[PDB]
């Protein structure tokens, strides 16, 4: 039970460019297909229809959360690329939270796509997707839009085998919480190991620390969905990094591709590739395939 007239004017405004009817949308909540806590996803179909994923935001009782949550994520709406998550519509209601209906992602996540054995992804599959992530986050970064939460479990593969940046905006949420630390100076959830030894130290977050995740993104993707620092304690990622130390060499990691990765990592922010610079870089790898 959410009230509309209880938001600032300025968000309705936005929302409505974008709304569901409820008669548009059916919903199928025998079908849970991620859980976060903001709520659960299911399968739903918009009518001519379409097949979507459909996330309740109903662990998210009160309105001041709502509205903070909506504001935040509006301006997915405004953002289209192929290698970007685009938001299909939210669908308000008389009785319950706000529902987000995003594009339904055939293969899941990139983590658990090349996690699977009967999948075996190839070395050139696997700097493919890498390559579609660098476009997608090329085209973020130009829109001035931080991810803060860049991972392999949270780009999608829909049925053509295009990676959707995903995990932001009116669809963020911690969907593996194996992952998340309140172990860090904000003392909220964070994927630390994915996180900038800056970030890390300072709390803010940039383009040029997406573009560290994006490094630990591609260690993922060679390792086949390995866990990353698999024996760095949450408590010692910060220091593991000060010292210098870096995830190592996956065996079938082409060395230009390290390479890449290690520059990713450089603890000056200011000396880390553009997404630009990424997609040039591993296109070329890619193109030596
Ligand atoms: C909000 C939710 O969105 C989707 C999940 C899924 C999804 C999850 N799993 N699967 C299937 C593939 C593997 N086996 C279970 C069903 C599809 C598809 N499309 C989505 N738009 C989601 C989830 Cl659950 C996890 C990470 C994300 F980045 C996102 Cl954006």
């Amino acid at each position: 039970h959410i009230d509309l007239s209880a938001l600032n004017p300025e968000l309705v405004q936005a929302v409505q460019h974008v709304v569901i009817g409820p008669s548009s949308l059916i919903v199928h909540f025998n079908e849970v297909i991620g859980r976060g806590h903001f709520g659960c996803v299911y399968h739903g179909t918009l009518l001519k229809k379409i097949h979507c994923a459909v996330k309740s935001l109903n662990r998210i009782t009160d309105i001041g959360e709502v509205s903070q949550f909506l504001t935040e994520g509006i301006i997915m709406k405004d953002f289209s690329h192929p290698n970007v998550l685009s938001l299909l519509g939210i669908c308000l209601r008389s009785e319950g939270s706000p529902l987000v209906v995003l594009p339904y992602m055939k293969h899941g996540d990139l983590r658990n796509f090349i996690r699977n054995e009967t999948h075996n992804p190839t070395v050139k599959d696997l700097i493919g997707f890498g390559l579609q992530v660098a476009k997608g986050m090329k085209y973020l970064a130009s829109k001035k839009f931080v991810h803060r939460d860049l991972a392999a479990r949270n780009c999608m593969l829909d049925e053509k085998f295009t990676v959707k940046v995903a995990d932001f905006g009116l669809a963020r949420d911690m969907y593996d919480k194996e992952y998340y630390s309140v172990h860090n100076k904000t003392g909220a959830k964070l994927p630390v190991k994915w996180m900038a030894l800056e970030s890390l130290q300072t709390q803010k977050f940039t383009t040029k620390s997406d573009v560290w995740s994006f490094g630990v993104l591609l260690w993922e993707l060679m390792t086949r969905g390995a866990p990353p620092y698999p024996d760095v304690n949450t408590f010692d990622i910060t220091v593991y990094l000060l010292q210098g130390r870096r995830l190592l060499q996956p065996e079938y990691c082409p060395d230009p591709l390290y390479e890449v990765m290690l520059k990713c990592w450089h603890p000056k922010a200011e000396m880390r590739p553009s997404f630009s610079e990424l997609v040039s870089r591993i296109s070329a790898i890619f193109s030596t395939f």
